[PDB]
């Protein structure tokens, strides 16, 4: 089956990772694939709003290490991440890139960062603590321990949590709220709401590059 | 009777928005009244503390569009927002310039920018995120759906919820604790915050303005 | 006995404040013990985390104003920071130092600057807002009421809350799987966190000191 | 006569301000005109640079005051300003938008904006000290005097000075090596330049404006 | 004789170091009579501008080393510093903080803080690359090097060269320009510069302070 | 021969690109050998201050394209460019790294990136307008033209022209000056120097970087 299954409803793109024998690890392929479906869906003047999801019961257990900077695209059109079950390391940052998250009662996040000996390169040290706070953030990065959905939806990293069999329920309404809005007035905040933040955090971003090289050389 | 209603006791100073027939709308008339008496409360020796609220049931439901910069005032005396109802979109504005916010059990909070067609000119682009997070703020600019007091509380944008015929006694109870320290030293602490957020945040409210300047060349 | 008491277990380093006669109250003495203990800990090859406690029943209550810029050095361990009870003014800048915090059910924060006639010099006005949240640290800088260990919880301020006699258990739990990670990582990722944090804070943290300069002078 | 002329010659567009019998003054009309111009420059695929210069003898005296927020568009094609006489207060707020400024022996640059009792918005308080240093910004706004062109070249407020009658000769010249050269390539790396330079100004162009507010409060 | 002349003519106030026979060193005298008249003349109502000089022939020699955070006052007043011979470490710091500096052909500036062992604190190492540039400023840090009057006119640092017995006609002049225009204006306008200016320097000296306490720790 | 010369004279060591039958281009080898000794230097007890120059005529052309991230490492020792000929694009780009440049008469300077397609990754666009200045920053890049010695000195970009047969003879003089000086403080001030210009240049290198990912994928 494809890497990256695909379905537009309602004006709603859903991009659901679908690598589940790997834990839908990001292999090439998917990275590939996966970016260029977002490049195609903010293109696509039949699309609205995208979901992403994983196949069950993963969301995304980071890089295919087994296998082994940003491609997340520009994007106008909002993006919802339905975590559906965990979000580790390098999907934790696929889901701190999305605009909103609700999550399963299943879902579940984690940097493993340290522990497997790499540095983040897809925004976690700086989106981390902006979603989750600052201690937290460094509680989890430094522990590699899992933040359980009701503590993700106490500290802020989610909006919304949902029973697992509810959580694509749950995305589509949500989803379906913005598509009965003024679509070019929901685009231009949210580009504004994006400079804003690349603003905010691209100072931060280049400490996060600066900090992996030198990982890489000293390592 | 008068747009705006003035009480002052033991050195605090209550502004209630006064057009309950129209959802407390800002007209020309409110604003200006509403942001000159702030200026007045600055600068008059008998006031300490000053609490906004609005005539019941909404606290405000924005600028008057019927009817249709920044104007909200350099302030060292703090302000404390009593929501006693909705707050939306430019009301949700006047909500997140308060120092503290208070909630009765019937506050719910809105942004409908996206849905009339218009954008955010009195930060609600850069507070919102600020006060609310990323996630809620994007999910609340992006649906328009109210976010409850209960999630409000949650989320951090107010510091307390209190049944609804205790809110003013709740936000007096607060004022009192401010009164009751060193005033110089509250002042000097409070344009020092002032300062800091000032400092923090003036970048993201020149994108927001610019944002704003370039929907209503190209709308 | 010594004001600061010192164990290493499991390349755990605790130290412990310990004038609880004084409510562990900062002294000239204490402060230069435990800021050389921090230095200490940061070049010894035995240690790889720090626990920061009070004697109980009182975290830290501040300067010893009795006996009356920043100190807390620059380190790659992790300091988790076990709040065993109040932990006020001066105690509550320390607090806010620390990268990680886990409160008993008896912590309780306040800042009394304000009522005391002090502007802060150790960051409480630049990291309370960052880690409690903007209305909150208004709130609780402006009245000096208590923050209970639960609302502390609510806000992001701690991570943990737990019964009393757990506390130490539970910062040694959480000290274990750090120690189980891979040390130059960990110690790679949270250099990585306070370049990010310093880079971020600065800017505000010199307008915290000139408004402190300014309030000395005038007063 | 048109209050704004326009030409295109070997893909370069050269609009020249044609109101000299009130010293190429912005009224109403020709600001509208001449940021009309830029965009629609913007958006012809027959122009690859566009010069902006006056009618002779004066470059621009600045708003029209007898008649009497930024206007300048986002641009990636490169504008060369040819200051052919005096640039003051707001035509030196033209100049200071140009990417690249040519002056003729005759120009002349000067911010009278305090002596007629108005604060600028059009950015000249951030991009002169930006363009010409610091202590001479300071020095031409406070004083109102003018700058001659060959102190504009050594401060580094114009790339080139030529005689009068070379000015658009030399403004052809520099042209002309850029059309040369790959333009996808000349319009990314304007672009990018335009993005760094709005993220390192945008705080301070805030503060400008809200110094402006604050002054037309006041008086 | 005083350490400090002070003369008031045509609503410009002259405050001349007056400390020749130590080079205009910085005692702790001179440093509180000087920062006192600084704000005594932004207070006085019969002051307009600012001039500051040293009694021949050095501007100033540093601080008092013999003998041994920054003082200098927030000011709307235009400052000018009228620079008549060496001007060296602290004493070169003093003319970074002026608004405009105008030099005798005897005016020499060079930074010595390196060859003595110390580190700036008042704000040398943020304000010299702003005012000379990268490159020059580097150099002159690190080799203690003079730099002449006529490079310092070329570099930006000075806005004007004057044989010596023309240098206070010239800041008389310079003053004048200014006291012929709009007080209100001038000082609204200046106030506005400088808060951009503590917007865009307040990380680096906060940077600049830390490494100084770095230094002091270390040595 | 090696394609980098080694001297180490009285504690000053030279790094002499060494490929002149290739105008000095970075190959790959050529990158790793001078990154690898300008680390090596840092870690040289033996050595105070770095000169880099290269075999004549040329400085260094750029990028070897035939053949065909920031590269640089944290050094608190001082590094000299000594600019013998034609810096063009990437070797512009390693003569903006340098902490101090002189120059040869013989010395010129171009930005050709536009030109050939590419987009600069090791801060060109950032670097340049700081050290030369926005306008011609912006001249230079868009119209590939050389700046001459002269109009360097002219501009701030180099702090000395001198006779090509003069070029060691002054970097030596430089350098000399700087051993003569404190090395512990020298280091420190220069660590802080480098700091503050991180913290003032990531958001703008972050963008640069952005940019050119942008340009290759749409490329
Ligand atoms: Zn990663
Ligand atoms: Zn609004
Ligand atoms: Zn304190
Ligand atoms: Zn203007
Ligand atoms: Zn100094
Ligand atoms: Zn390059």
């Amino acid at each position: 089956s494809p890497v990256l299954l695909v379905d537009t409803t309602d004006r709603v793109r859903t991009l659901t990772l679908n690598r589940p024998q790997s834990r839908n690890a990001l292999s090439a392929e998917l990275r590939s694939t996966f970016f260029r479906a977002l490049s195609d869906a903010q293109n696509d003047d039949d699309v609205d709003v995208v979901i992403v999801t994983g196949a069950d019961p993963v969301f995304c257990a980071g890089l295919d290490l087994k296998e082994l900077s940003p491609k997340w695209p520009d994007m106008t059109k909002p993006v919802i991440g339905a975590i559906n079950g965990a979000a580790v390391t390098g999907g934790l940052e696929l889901a701190l890139y999305c605009d909103i998250l609700i999550a399963s009662e299943n879902a579940k996040f984690a940097d493993t960062h340290a522990r497997v000996g790499l540095m983040p390169t897809w925004g976690l040290s700086v989106r981390l603590p902006q979603k989750v706070g600052v201690g937290l953030a460094r509680r989890m990065s430094l522990t590699g321990d899992y933040l359980s959905a009701q503590d993700a939806l106490r500290a802020g990293l989610v909006t919304e949590v949902v029973a697992h069999d509810d959580l694509l329920t749950a995305a589509r309404r949500v989803a379906a709220s913005i598509v009965g809005n003024n679509q070019k007035a929901v685009r231009a905040l949210l580009d504004s709401y994006h400079r804003i933040d690349a603003l905010q955090t691209g100072g931060a971003l280049w400490a996060e590059a600066e900090a992996a090289r030198q990982w890489m050389r000293s390592t």
